C-alpha cells in the first residue's frame, strides 16, 4: 500500500467526533437498521457517497461569492456554456439541481421523441449498468432498464483493465431482440458505478456508439464521474500514454450525442447537475421546454447562481491530473491495505470507492436477504463508519415481475468523498474493517419492515433475521 | 409618496450598469424580444421577478459557511424541521430545491390519493388563483386549474383591503358542479400573486378552510409570499392589530392541512423550496417516496447543506415586521410615485410589486397581442429597466380548447427584490416609466415568432405586429 | 437637495436598531459623557468615522478568499507592489496594518535621515493640517506639528473650490524662519482632513513640490483620501475636465516624494494601511529595517493576506468615477439638506463627511468648553446617531506649553462610511438634527474627568459643566 | 513513528506546486540565498513559521462574516475581554494587530513605570528566553534581554520533561546582581520559542512568580504557544493527569501579573495580538494611551472586527485537548521519522516545530558563518521546501558590544502551520531531508552581503562562502 501526498494544503476545516458505542447502537435502532435514516451527528467518518460531501477549492468559494444571481441570463450561465464547449465541444446545456434531475429533463424527452412516427411500443435503454437513479427514471417513464456489463466485471478478485465496458456481444443481442425502433437511448455510464466505479475503456466507447450510429440510436454519456473515468484511460490504455487529462475527455464524447452529469461528483461541488447536448438542436428545444415546469428557467434550472460559478470552475479542477492521480491513488490506498489484510474486494478499485465483495466475506446470509448491509451495520456499531450498500437491496425489484432483481455482485461501498479525508482517515476505516474479520461469520441478514415500491433503500426500514 | 429608511446598514455591493441604447435594441432583437432572452450584462435594473435575486444578511451567510454536507442526516434538515414546527405548527418536512419541485412531489401525491378511493374521476384544483408554475403542474398531472378571485381584484384603480381573496361564491358553485370528490385540493394563494401580490384576509382563508373540511378537501397553502401576506393583515385586520406576525402566521396555517413554499421569495434565499406537512402522516409517506426520484434524498431535497441553514435563519427574518414594513413601504413607495404621475395601477400596493394595469395604459392593443409585453419592451429600450408581463402571455392557451386563456387583466409588473434597492433606484424606475407618457398610445401588439406548448412567456420568441 | 442613485445593488446587509431614549441616557453617562466610549449597540446609525466602516464589493471579499497567507513573498504583496507602480509611478512598498502604523514607519526614517548631515537640531514638520494621529507621531519624535492651511478654510459659509489649499507664503515664510536644514519633511494632505475634507488643487500641490525641491525638502503625501481629492481636482480644475481619475492620480503624485496612506478610507477596506516611496531606495530600506519590529515582515506589514488582496481590488474600486461621484454626492446632499435648514456647515461639503460649524451654531460655548461637543451628546440622546468632534477637544496641548492649543473652528464632524448608508439614512440624520434648532441656545460645555496625555479625545471621559 | 488522525475533517483547500530544480537554484540565487526573499509561489510545503499561515475552521470564518466592524464599541471586542475572563481569570485586554505589536504596547509601559521613582538606572528584562521580536523591543527601549534557560536545553538528545524551564539558580543570582529595582519586568515564555518550542512545568511557572512576587517584580506571560504548553503540562505532570486544559490554562495565568500573545500561533488566526492584564488598572490605563497611537483605538487595537471575532473562536479551539493532541502528536511524527533516521534533533520535540539540530550535522562551519542556513538552502534546492534559521543568524549582534551573541545551539526550524499539512506532507518534508545525509560534509556557509542593524536574518542577502 503505497500513500500519495496531497496536491494541496487544507484551508479551512470541520470538526468530527466518534459517537459513543452506546450512542452508535441506539441510534442504529432507531434509523431502522438502516444508515440512510442515521443522523450525521451520529457518524465518525461517512462513506456513504462521494456525491455533494466534497471539499472545495478557494478559487470555487470565491467564484461563489461573485456569482450572478440573476433569473434570466446569468453571467454564470454563458460561462458554463462555454466551459462544456471547451471540454465536450458540446453546443448547447441546460443546467439542473444535479443529477436525477438532469435525467427527469432528457430522459422523458428521449422517449417522446422516439415514440414519433408510432414507433417504440415497448421501449427500452440500455446501459453497462443504470444506478438506482437512473434505472429509476427509465421505469418511472415505462421503459425497461437494461443492464449489460461486461462478465469480467463478476470477477471480483481477477484482475482487469475494463471492468465497466460494455458487453458488445450482449449488445447486438437486446439490439436484434428489442428491434432499434424500441431502443430509446443507450446510456454510456462513465465510470461505471454498479460495478464498482470501474472504467469503461476508449475503444469500448467508440464501438458502442458505432453500432448506436449503426441502427439510429440516440447515445447519453451518464457523466457523473468521467474525470476518473479519463484517467484510468490515460493510465491504462498506451495510446493515450501521452495525452492530457482534457485530450482523452474531448475523445471520450466524440463518441455520444448528449451527456447528464451529475456536477455533485468529479466536479468537486455540493450541488449541481447539467445536460449537455452535441448538436441536436430539436433535441434541445424539447428538453428546454421541460426543463421550465420541472426545473427552473433554462439559464440557471433550479440552481443559485454561485453554484453555476462553482461548477464552472469545478469542472477545471476535476480534470487536473495531479488531482486525479492522488484522488484516485488514495482509493487505491485502502483497497490495497483491505485486500493485504485478505478482505475480498473489487479488483482493480475504481475512482471513487473500494467495493467490500460481500459474498465471499458473509457466504452464509443468502443475496435476498442483504448480507453487504449485515456487514455495513456490523462496521458502523464497531467503529461509526457509515457505509453504503450496492447489492440486491439497492437493485431493488423487478417492475415486471415484482420480485428481487437478479444481483450478480453484492457490495459494500465505501465511498469516498474528494479532498475531504486523509490517508490517516482511510487507515482508520481500514483498521476498523479488519478487526472484524472473526465476527464475520456471525451475522445474519435483514428482512423488511417498511418497503417504498421505489428506490427503497433510501428509506426502508429493516428488520435483522434474528 | 412616503419614503421609509431601511431597518439595516449596506455591508456588501455588487456593480450594476446601464447599457447604451444601440446595446439595448440589438440584445432585444437578439432575444426574439422576450426580455427573458436578455442576458444580464445588458439589464440595468432587474426587475423580472422577487425571486432568488434577493440580498442575503451576514447571519444568512455564516449559516451558510457551517453549512452540513452530509447526504443523509444533515444537522440543518432537523433545524428545518424544528422551524416549520414552531412557524406553522406542522410537524413533517420534506425540502426541495425551489417552489415548482415541492409541487412536483406534493401535487400528484394528493391526486393519486384521491384516486385510489375511487375519487378525482374527473379532477380540478381550485385556487383563489394558480400561479404559471402551479397551474402547469396541475394541467401536466391531467387536473383542470380553476381560479376564482374576488371581483375587486379587476377593479384595479378603486382600493380595497383584500383582493386576493377567494370568492366563496364561486368555491361553492364550483364545489357543487365537479363534486367534492373531484376536487383534489384546494390552493390557497398567499400573496395572490397573479391578482399583484394582494392579500388574503383571515377571515376569508378560515371560511375557506372551514368549506373544505365539511367536503373533505385537502387544502395547500402556496405559501411563497406568506410573510407579506401576514404584515397585510397585522395592517388590515383590527383583529389582529396588536399581534406579532409570528402569531399572524401561526393563525394563518391553522387554515390549511399542507404548504409548498419557494423559500426564493420571503424566506430571503437565493434558491430552495419546502413541503410542510400538518399531520397526515400517510400523506407525508408517500411524498417523500417520490422525492427520493425526483428531487434528492428526503433530508436535503435537492438543496445543498448551507442552503438549508440559508432557509432557517431566512424564515427567521421574513418574518421581523420592521423588514416587512420598509420592504412593502418600498413597493407602495414605487406604486404612490406612478399613480402620482396617472398610471394606473393595482391600487394599492402588494407585498413584493407595482402592477401596471396596462389594459387601461394601453387600449388600442389588445389582449391577444399581449399589450403589456409591449409596455415592457418599450420600457427597458427606454431605460434598460427589464420588467415582466402578467396576462395574456403568461396565461398561455387553455388545455382543453387550444386556445387562448381569457385574461381579465393585463399587467406590468414591477418586481422588487428584497433588500437589494434603494429608493433611489425606485426613482429611476418611476421616472424611466413616467417618461413614456407621450408614446403609450403609438405602441403595437405583438405575434408569436416560436411558441413552445407549456409555460410559453419564459422562452417564446417574439415579432413585432407592423 | 439632490439624490444620486447608487452605482451598485446592495448583496449583503446588517441589521441596525434604534435603542430607546432610556438606554442612551444611562449608556453616555457610563461613557462618561464621551461617545468613544459607547458600545455599538448603544448606536443607530454611527457616523464616528469613515475610517474602516466601509463596505465592501463582491470582487473584494473573493480577493480575500484566495488570499495568500503566505509568512514571506505572499502573491498579494506583488499585486500590491504593481498596483502602485500603476496608480502613483512609485517603486517601492511597504504595507503597515494601518494609516499611523506607516507614520511609525516612515516619519522617524525621515527624522533620522535628516539628522545625519547634522541638520535638524531643531526639527519641525509643515503640513497644510496634520491630523491628530499625523501630529501626535511627529511629537512623538521631539518635533513640532506646524500647519498652515489656507485662511479660507475658515471662512465656513463662504464658498471656495479648494478650501484645503497649502498657504503659499506662509510656505515660505516657514521655511525662511526655520531654515531648510530642520524641516524634515512636507506632509501634503489630500484632502484635508483638519479642514473639513476639502480639497487641494493640483497647481497647488505642484507649487508646493517645486518650493520643496527648491530647497532639498521631502515631501510625503498623507493619501487616506487621494482619490476623493482627484475627483474635485476633475471637477472643478479646467484642465482636467476630460482626464480620467487614475489620469488625475497620477498627476497628483507627480508631486511627491512618499506617501502614507490609511487603506480604511478610500480603498474600502475594514483594515489596513501603506507605505510607498517614489525612487529613493535609501529612505525605502531604512523604512523597511524599522517594520520589521514594529508592524511585521516586510512583506505583510501586519496585515493578513486576504487584507492586502482586499486592498489590491479597493484600489481599483475607489478611482471609479461613477462611485466617486455618488459617494461624494451623498455627503452634498446630507450638506444641502442642513445648509438649506439654516444650519451652517463647511459649504461646500468636503468628500467623506459633512463638517457643522458649532462655532456659530452654539456661541454661548467657549472653545476650550468644546462647544461641539455638546452639540453631539444632544444630537446622540436624541436619535441614537453618534458624532465626533474636530475642535479644540481633538486638538488637544501644545507639547512645550502644556496648556490648550489654540483652534479656529469648532465642528462637529457627520462621518460618513462608504457604500453603507442610503440617502434615507441621511433624512434620519438631518431631520434629528433640524429638531434640535431651538434647544441650541440652551446647551453648555463640557471639563475634564479624566484626561490622557496623548490623544485625550479618545478615552477621556468629560462632566457636563453645570 | 505514529500517525494520529486528524480530530477533523478538509472542508476548503489550496493547491500548491512544486516548482523545478532550475526554478528553485534561479529564486534562491535571485533571493540572495536568503529563503525570506523567495517568493511563496517559487515554494511547495512552508515551514518557515507557524505563526498566521494556520486553517480556521468553518465556525471561525462565519464568525468573521457576522463581525462588527464599528470603530468604537465593537461587539467581538466585548466577546474578546468575557474570553480572557473565562480562560485567563483577566480583568483587562487591549486588542493589538499582533504579537509585536502587543509588545510595544505594555514593554515600554512598564519601563517607564519601573523608573516612576527615578528608580530603574539600568533597566534589564529576565526570560527564560525572549525571542527576537521581543528582545528587539527589550533593546529598542535602552534594556538588556537576560535569557536564562535551563541548562538542559543545551543538551539536545538526552530527554528532559520542561527544557523551557526558568534557571531558578541564575533568577535569583540576576536578582541579586542587578537589584530588583532594574528588573523591569520578568518575561515568561510557554512555550520556550528558542529553546525548541520545549514546555515550561507549573512548578516552575509556580516558583518564578513565587520569586519575583517577593521582590515586586511584574511577571509578564508570552503567550502566543500557551496552549501547547498547557497541553505538555497535562501529558508530563502527574498532577495535571486527570484535568482539562483550560483547568491547565486557569492554573498556568495565577502566576503572572498580565500576557502578551501573538494569536496568530494556537489561536489559530491568520493576524491577531492581545495584550492583558489580570488585576493593574494603573498599568491597563497607561498601556491603553500607548496603544491609540500606535495600533490604534482600544476597542480594535489595530484589527479588523472580523479578526476579534476569529479570535474569540480561535481561543476556544486552540484548548481542545483532541486537536492538541493531533497537533503535538504530527510534529513528534516528523521528528520520531528524522529521529530514526540518524538526524539529531532537539529531543524531545516541541509543540510547533522540530528542531534539527546543524551543530551536530554540519560541524564544519562555525557558528559563525550560520551552519544551518547552509542545510536549509540545501534542502529547498533539494524540494522546494521552505525552513528557517534559529542559531548565530537568528540572535544577532549584542546591542551594545555590536558583535555577535554567543549562540548556545545551532537550529533549523521545520515550523508547522496548524490543520494545513497532513502526515503524509511530513512524510515528503521526511523523506527529502533522508535523502540529503550524503551531503552534508559538502555544505559551505554563508557571509553576510547586506546586513540590517535590526533583525537581519529578515532581509539580509548573504553570498555563498564556496
Ligand atoms: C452514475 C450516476 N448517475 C446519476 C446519479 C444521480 O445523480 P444525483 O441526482 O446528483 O445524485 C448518480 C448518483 N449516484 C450517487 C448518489 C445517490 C444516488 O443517486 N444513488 C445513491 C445510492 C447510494 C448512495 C448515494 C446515492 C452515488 O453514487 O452515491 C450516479 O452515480
Ligand atoms: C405563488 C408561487 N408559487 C410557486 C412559484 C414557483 O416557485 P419557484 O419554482 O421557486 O419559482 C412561484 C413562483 N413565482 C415566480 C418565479 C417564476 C415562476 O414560477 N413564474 C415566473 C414568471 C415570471 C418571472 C419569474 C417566475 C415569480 O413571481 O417571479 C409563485 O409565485
Ligand atoms: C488624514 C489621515 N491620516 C492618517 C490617519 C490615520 O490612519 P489610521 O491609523 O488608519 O487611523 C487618519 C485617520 N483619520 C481618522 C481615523 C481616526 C484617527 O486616526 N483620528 C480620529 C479622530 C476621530 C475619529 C476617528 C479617528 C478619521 O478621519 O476618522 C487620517 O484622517
Ligand atoms: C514567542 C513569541 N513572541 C512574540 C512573537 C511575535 O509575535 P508576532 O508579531 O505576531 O509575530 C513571536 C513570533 N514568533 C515567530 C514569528 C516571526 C517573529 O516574530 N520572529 C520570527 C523569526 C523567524 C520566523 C518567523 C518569525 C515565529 O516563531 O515564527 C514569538 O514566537
Ligand atoms: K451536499
Ligand atoms: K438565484
Ligand atoms: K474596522
Ligand atoms: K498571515
Amino acid at each position: 500500500a503505497k500513500r500519495i501526498v496531497e496536491p494541496f494544503r487544507i484551508k479551512m476545516v470541520e470538526k468530527i467526533r466518534v459517537p459513543s458505542r452506546e450512542e452508535r447502537e441506539a441510534a442504529l435502532k432507531e434509523a431502522g437498521y438502516n444508515p440512510f435514516l442515521l443522523p450525521s451527528s451520529a457518524v465518525y467518518i461517512d462513506l456513504l457517497t462521494d456525491s455533494g460531501t466534497n471539499a472545495m477549492s478557494d478559487h470555487q468559494w470565491a467564484a461563489m461569492i461573485t456569482g450572478d444571481e440573476a433569473y434570466a441570463g446569468s453571467r454564470n450561465y454563458y460561462d458554463l456554456k462555454d466551459k462544456a464547449k471547451e471540454l465536450f465541444n458540446y453546443d448547447y446545456i441546460i443546467p439542473a439541481h444535479q443529477g436525477r434531475g438532469a435525467e427527469n429533463i432528457l430522459f422523458p424527452v428521449l422517449l417522446k421523441y422516439k415514440q414519433k412516427e408510432g414507433k417504440a411500443k415497448n421501449p427500452v435503454f440500455i446501459s453497462n449498468f443504470h444506478f438506482d437513479t437512473t434505472a429509476a427514471h427509465v421505469e418511472l417513464n415505462g421503459c425497461k432498464a437494461i443492464n449489460i456489463v461486461t462478465e469480467k466485471a463478476f470477477d471480483s478478485e481477477t484482475y482487469d483493465d475494463w471492468k465497466g465496458d460494455f458487453d458488445i456481444k450482449k449488445l447486438k443481442e437486446n439490439i436484434a431482440q428489442h428491434g432499434a425502433d424500441n431502443i430509446v437511448a443507450i446510456v454510456s455510464t462513465v465510470t461505471c458505478n454498479s460495478a464498482g466505479g470501474q472504467p469503461v475503456s476508449m475503444s469500448n466507447l467508440k464501438e458502442v456508439y458505432e453500432i448506436a450510429k449503426q441502427h439510429g440510436i440516440f447515445v447519453v454519456m451518464d457523466s457523473a464521474r468521467f474525470c476518473e473515468n479519463a484517467y484510468f484511460i490515460k493510465a491504462r490504455d498506451p495510446k493515450y500514454k501521452n495525452a492530457t487529462i482534457k485530450e482523452v475527455i474531448f475523445d471520450m464524447y466524440k463518441y455520444a450525442d448528449a451527456l447528464t452529469m451529475s456536477a455533485k461528483k468529479d466536479p468537486l461541488l455540493n450541488i449541481g447537475g447539467l445536460v449537455a447536448i452535441r448538436d441536436n438542436e430539436e433535441i434541445f428545444t424539447l428538453a428546454r421546454q421541460r426543463c421550465v415546469p420541472m426545473e427552473g428557467f433554462v439559464t440557471y434550472g433550479g440552481l443559485a447562481g454561485r453554484d453555476m460559478a462553482a461548477m464552472v470552475q469545478g469542472l477545471e479542477e476535476g480534470t487536473e491530473e495531479e488531482y486525479l492521480h492522488y484522488r484516485i491513488g488514495q482509493v487505491k490506498y485502502l483497497g490495497d491495505r483491505l485486500r493485504e489484510a485478505g478482505i475480498p474486494i473489487q479488483y482493480p478499485t475504481g475512482g471513487h470507492a473500494v467495493f467490500v465483495d460481500c459474498k465471499k466475506l458473509v457466504p452464509q446470509i443468502p443475496g435476498d436477504q442483504f448480507p453487504a448491509q449485515a456487514v455495513i451495520n456490523a462496521l458502523y456499531l464497531e467503529s461509526g463508519v457509515r457505509a453504503v450498500e450496492i447489492g440486491s437491496f439497492l437493485l431493488g425489484r423487478d417492475p415486471a415481475t415484482g420480485e428481487q432483481k437478479h444481483a450478480d455482485m453484492e457490495f459494500m461501498r465505501l465511498t469516498i468523498a474528494r479532498r475531504v479525508y486523509t490517508n490517516d482517515h482511510m487507515d482508520y476505516i481500514a483498521d476498523a474493517l479488519i478487526g472484524l474479520k472473526e465476527k464475520f461469520a456471525t451475522l445474519k441478514g435483514l428482512e423488511f419492515e417498511y418497503e417504498p415500491p421505489v428506490l427503497r433503500h433510501f428509506t426502508a426500514r429493516l428488520k435483522p433475521i434474528e
